[PDB]
């Protein structure tokens, strides 16, 4: 179960969060920019949870 | 002078006006949509001025 959850988390999100995201879904126009909320702190806690999972 | 002005007006604008224009200039994002103001009436008057010019 641990290795399955680690593989799914790598496949969906990766192990970082970018501050600027680009969106191409209807019913928006061609391409819009969307800005996340505190991505640095979430990157730090994602790295901590990854380390705990590996241990 | 008449044929020069007709050639310049054909080269810049054409002889119609579309109701939806797409814009790709800085400092906007990737592509935005911009909507004109009464383009049908302006198309009609452009056709009248073209006919008067040719006559």
């Amino acid at each position: 179960f641990e290795v399955a959850f680690l593989l799914i988390q790598w496949y969906i999100y990766g192990f970082s969060l970018s501050a600027v995201y680009t969106c191409k879904r209807d019913p928006c126009p061609h391409q819009v920019d969307c800005f996340l909320s505190r991505p640095t702190e979430k990157t730090i806690f994602i790295i901590f949870m990854l380390v705990v999972s590996l241990v």
